[PDB]
């Protein structure tokens, strides 16, 4: 039973900063509509319908496959975008926690290369995936990037960050420009506040 | 070097048949130009330098790896859009020619089960890939689809037919529908005296 949760904001409320409404629209509306839809259907009268989004993901990732299954595709794509809307957010120049930035200054040096390093991991996976800033299982933080519908859970790493770089996240606004979209998400669109209380 | 071809045709020259100037735009001025500069750059200075892109698709595959080379993502993309230029083309109601047409109800039944597979295997591509309509090794003809810049060569194979079902080749004019964008592809753009030429 995957439901779709409500964004966290209007539809238009990332406009300002960079998101139009009309990519909320789609993504939210089509896109992650079809991620829950589309697993509903899947998992249906099998043995992954009793679990958790978590669970499923967790259980049915393959390990060194190219192409995952049905069910983890959408399972995996529908627990990213609901990460995704929580870790964006309105409000100009959003205020990072000080938990959070002592440890990012501590991981990468500064705040600065920290964004630089994420923007090259989003323009460097090729394809459809998703940029990450991860706690492993060492406590350590660092960036990670994955294809199509692949996350942490994947790794037991826990996502403080997630940034869409599936065409569909960008292509209206930005069109070709993943590395302009990725470095407007990092300085206008992340809440902050959301990714430190993942910590 | 690898050099960016020109299109065969305006590139508003599709637009009264769904792909529209903007999409040809970008798609070929700007992606299609990022793989050709890219790849020529990780090409230089390495043993790939003197060969054919088809060479440098074969040679760069690793077939045991789920995100491949730099050089191969570039090579293997250039040569897939340099193909697909030259399988769409102008023109309402192009022909079919008789070889191509008895080659198709030989190997699927009858054109129109052809097309759906084909849709089929386009849809079914999770992430960003291409379908292809190849002819394998025993020479008979079947669907296949792959990842990002993954293509027939990769398989020994030959490819017949193309269509991108990376987001960018239809956002622009389809948005998130995949399915109305290859079912239009096949009815309206293919230019099927290309597709029977490569038999
Ligand atoms: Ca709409
Ligand atoms: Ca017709
Ligand atoms: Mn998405
Ligand atoms: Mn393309």
């Amino acid at each position: 039973a995957f439901e779709l949760p409500a964004l966290p904001y209007a539809h238009d409320a990332l406009a300002s900063l960079g998101m139009s409404k009309e990519t909320l629209e789609y993504h939210h509306d089509l896109h992650h509509k079809a991620y829950v839809d589309n697993g509903n259907k899947l998992i249906a009268g099998t043995e992954w319908e009793g679990k958790s989004v978590e669970e499923i993901v967790k259980g049915t990732y393959c390990a060194g496959a190219v192409a995952q299954s049905g069910i983890f595709n959408n399972a995996s794509q529908h627990w990213n975008h609901a990460q995704f809307w929580e870790m964006m957010g309105p409000g100009e120049d959003k205020k990072m926690p000080g938990a959070l930035e002592k440890a990012l200054v501590e991981s990468f040096g500064s705040v600065a290369k920290f964004k630089e390093d994420f923007a090259a991991a989003g323009a460097g996976q090729f394809g459809s995936g998703w940029a990450w800033l991860v706690k492993d299982s060492d406590g350590a933080l660092k960036i990670t990037k994955t294809e199509n519908g692949v996350n942490p859970l994947c790794f037991g790493q826990t996502a403080l960050l997630g940034c869409d770089v599936w065409e569909h996240s960008y292509y209206i606004d930005f069109r070709n420009k993943r590395p302009a979209y990725l470095t407007n998400f990092l300085d206008k669109l992340v809440n902050w506040e959301n990714v430190a209380s993942r910590m």
